[PDB]
């Protein structure tokens, strides 16, 4: 007929981008004498209590894992990063400007509003703790931003509910994704495990040497990789079909460790919406906020 | 008839950068240097492409380099020097009468606008590439001549005037124009922030168990120096239809984005370069742009 078809190398860079996180151990009321958690060494003998076959369940299973683990004087995880959401959400890295542009201005009513009080209220609700959230007695989030401090407890992680903290946070972080300039989130959190906990950082694709379990470290401390948390924050779609709970925004909306993909073959995906958007057709305020979310996630939108 | 170009002709450079090492200091305690390391990290991600939907439940596992500022340090420190060679006319390669009547041909090439644009490339930081976004504020260092210039607080993608970068460009056309060299020595720091990635240059390994691998020096971040030489002579804003300056290729080529401003319209080198050649007359800045074309080095010939 006479579409518009995007680039080849239509591309866009990340906006949200949030550093390593670096694991200490603290005394719940002593935050000032912090101390780094080392990944160690140990044995692992175990079972092989695999489905498929019982004629090896009598057999032997040794292993040698990588693990972390607070201290026996200090109660406390103290997680560290940093979050600088970046502006002009719309200008693509790679891609050229007709498709692009007409994309832009097709996504300009965007409700930057919810997108940003949801990322800062994952950030805030302590998501991006992942498994460290698991028992805490606990939970004090703190994030600085332009010289102002703000302190959270009280948050339900699996809902958005409406707090006026994150609301003051969200505000800058939306006047910067809706416009230009960058803003930097200072983050620390605070669990009360207990002593000598384990804790969970990010884990390693080990393929060569005689670890079957690594751990993420950095000169020897345990750390979460920075795109886990940038995962934990960009969970924020509830508008797929038949949505539940929040999925992280991907062009398929596509969560692997689950084998399932819940904006796949059914014309809602990111590359159909947005072919829509630039030919012409409508977009909805739930269907705006995904493709723009995922012009914040970045990566290559092109044909492959 | 027609002053064939020899079939060697070719021009050594004469901007020459060297490979830039990344340090991370403090943005008030600059004497405190550290080098940023390349990291190795496990990245596991989606099956997202555009095209198949039918493995957008797979997953796939892959290994990086990565590179960070500390999080006890706030600021990237970028280092290289950059030394400016005379003698743009004198041919490495191709013979002589080509080669002189190109050099009589240019001699009225405007020299401060050349040496203005890259020594404000060098100055406005463009060399930086990604290293320049998010930053609270960028301090670029040139030293040149037991002579030192701070710049802060300039505009990437406009040649404004500046009294310092002209007093540089000056030293800088002196030699471009003339014979001799002279070695800008480069500094830049960047408030990034404690923990930031940086974007050193990155390298291509066929088959390695790395799928993304960084340009190291002894393990140190780097960035080649061909890259920023690339930013540095990105002064070409007179190819047809010019919007922003594009690197001088004698082609206008822009790889990354697939086209070519003077290829295909009588406005590349070897066309300009043969109406030199053969009587015919040149603009200003057509003489700019072949002039640019023999100080950044190649072979012209069949």
């Amino acid at each position: 007929m006479t579409k518009l078809k995007a680039p080849a190398v239509l591309a866009y860079s990340r906006k949200i981008n949030p550093t390593n996180a670096l694991m200490f151990a603290v005394n719940w009321s002593d935050r000032d004498n912090t101390t780094a958690v080392m990944v160690g060494t140990k044995t692992v003998a175990g079972t092989q209590s695999v489905r498929g076959n019982p004629n090896d369940a009598d057999k032997g299973n040794i292993q040698t894992v990588n693990f972390a683990n607070l201290p026996h004087n200090k109660n406390t995880l103290l997680v560290k990063y940093n979050v600088k959401f970046v502006g002009d959400v719309f200008k693509a890295e790679l891609g050229g400007g007709e498709y692009s542009n007409t994309l832009q201005t097709a996504l300009e009513n965007t409700d930057f509003g919810t997108l940003a009080y949801r990322y800062v209220y994952n950030i805030a609700a302590g998501r991006t703790l992942w498994r460290n959230r698991v028992g805490a007695e606990s939970i004090e989030t703190v994030i600085t931003v332009n010289d102002q401090t703000f302190t959270f407890s009280d948050l339900l992680v699996n809902e958005f509910d409406e707090d006026v903290d994150v609301a003051e946070i969200a505000d800058m972080v939306a006047g910067v994704l809706s416009g230009e300039g960058f803003v930097t989130l200072k983050v620390e959190h605070y669990m009360l495990l207990g002593e000598g906990s384990e804790v969970f950082p990010s884990q390693e694709f080990v393929e060569n040497s005689k670890l079957s379990k690594q751990l993420f470290d950095l000169n020897g401390q345990a750390a979460m990789h920075d795109q886990k948390i940038g995962n934990a924050i960009r969970t924020i779609d509830t508008w797929y079909e038949d949505a539940t709970t929040p999925i992280a925004v991907e062009p398929y909306g596509s969560v692997v460790r689950n084998g399932v993909a819940y904006r796949a073959g059914n014309k809602t995906d990111l590359f159909t919406l947005m072919d829509g958007a630039v030919n012409g057709k409508s977009l909805t305020e739930e269907d705006q906020m995904f493709v723009t979310a995922n012009l914040i996630r970045g990566g290559v939108f092109g044909g492959g």
